[PDB]
């Protein structure tokens, strides 16, 4: 047991919550682990996985990315800022990549699944990267129950860092692709109170948030440091009760924590 790992205790103990954290530091390749392999409803963090793969299909369709996609009024689901605006038209695969990860947009999510031939298509792509973890089971909403001991829709803090180091910063994606998901996430608009509140602010970032049922509060980064290497971090974080009010401050101190530690 660490003192950072004991700070990351504390905090979980004051939160009422369960808290998962992993960091890969791509400096030196050493990890810091907090319920490292628990497993965690992923939410809408679950995104970045469904645009990674629609962006692998790309490699061999060059043209993949501008393909139109119809949005049908019974399309729209509980939460669709971009895609109510399209409604009775069509978005193309980048547009609704785009809208998923930046804005989080439940029907642009669906329409990534439904490209990929259902969830099982997305945990396939997963699996294909070396991702044994990673389960997607449904579609939105229903992917955010977040039920505890419910395995569908899950991952673990390890497997996640893990995943997002390989598509961002590793060879997981075509060099085209990989810049394209970093665009992306360096483009998000939902993360200045997550993760991204607890780092120096000379740091720059890019992320993806996700909540959900059990007032599950999740965000996964890609953060480049002032002055050294690139590091992951992914903080999941769960409460006991369905209808408890999302924490992204505790994701913000689970990120000061670990900066702090470097
Ligand atoms: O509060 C909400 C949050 C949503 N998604 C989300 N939370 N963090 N990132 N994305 C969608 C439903 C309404």
């Amino acid at each position: 047991t660490s003192a950072v790992q004991q700070k990351l205790a504390a905090l979980e103990k004051s939160s009422g919550g369960r808290l998962g954290v992993a960091l890969i530091d791509t400096a030196d390749n050493t990890q810091v682990l907090y319920r490292g392999d628990e497993r965690f409803p992923m939410c809408s963090t679950s995104k970045v996985m469904a645009a990674a793969a629609v962006l692998k299909q790309s490699e061999t369709q060059k043209q993949l990315l501008n393909q139109p996609v119809e949005i049908k009024p019974a399309d729209l689901v509980n939460y669709n800022p971009i895609a109510e605006k399209h409604v009775n038209g069509t978005m193309t695969l980048a547009e609704l990549s785009a809208a998923a990860l930046q804005y989080s947009d439940n029907t642009a999510m669906n329409k990534l699944i439904a490209q990929l031939g259902g969830p099982g298509g997305v945990t396939a792509f997963a699996r294909a990267i070396g991702d044994e973890t990673f389960r997607l089971d449904r579609t939105e909403p229903t992917l955010n129950t977040a039920i505890p001991g419910d395995p569908r829709d899950t991952t673990t803090p390890r497997a996640m860092a893990q995943t997002l180091r390989q598509l961002t910063l590793g060879h997981a994606l075509g060099e085209t692709q990989r810049a394209q998901l970093v665009t992306w996430l360096k483009g998000n608009t939902t993360g200045a109170a997550s993760i991204r509140a607890g780092l120096p602010t000379s740091w720059t970032a890019g992320d993806k948030t996700g909540s959900g049922d059990y007032g599950t509060t999740n965000d996964i980064a890609v953060i480049w440091p002032q002055g050294r290497a690139p590091l992951v971090l992914v903080t999941y974080f769960t409460q006991p009760q369905q209808n408890a009010e999302s924490r992204r401050d505790v994701l913000a101190s689970a990120a000061r924590i670990i900066a702090e530690g470097l």
